[PDB]
């Protein structure tokens, strides 16, 4: 069930919600609903971009990152750098306005520039979180062992 995936993304949203002031201070019920909406639109945004030619950078597949070979070897652990191809952008940011409208149903006083600064970053963190997940699983499935 994809609800399981959206809910898992929602659990993550709740964990990092403290970093975003637009959500960190909401009443419990409202916060839960807002995170549910962000998780639901972010996931749909991820899915669409992955199945749509050109919607994701073809080098990083949405993460906007690449492995720094030298540093990974130096530090004995995976060290990442920006993906040059998309300059770290990874996916289109246009789908976010639909999510903004949905969130305004819950926080009616929220303006777009305020959402942009205090809530949207959480939305984007959830979208890239999905790309990163896919990438890690990819690395795992195709590891020359
Ligand atoms: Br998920
Ligand atoms: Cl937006
Ligand atoms: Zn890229």
């Amino acid at each position: 069930d994809k609800q399981k995936a959206i809910n898992y993304l929602m659990q993550f949203a709740h964990k990092v919600s403290g970093k975003y002031r637009g959500v960190a201070k909401l009443e419990g019920n409202t916060k839960a609903k807002v995170l549910q909406v962000l998780a639901t639109f972010a996931y749909a945004d991820y899915c669409r971009s992955a199945a749509t030619p050109g919607a994701r950078c073809r080098d990083c597949h949405g993460t906007g990152r690449a492995v720094d070979i030298a540093k990974t070897e130096l530090w004995g652990r995976v060290v990442e750098k920006e993906c040059g191809r998309c300059k770290g952008v990874g996916y289109s940011r246009m789908p976010a306005s639909a999510a903004y409208r949905a969130v305004t149903m819950l926080i009616p006083n929220l303006t777009q520039p305020t959402w942009s600064r205090t809530v949207k970053p959480l939305y984007d963190a959830l979208v890239v979180q999905c790309h990163k997940e896919e990438s890690i699983a990819d690395n795992i499935l195709n590891a020359v062992t």
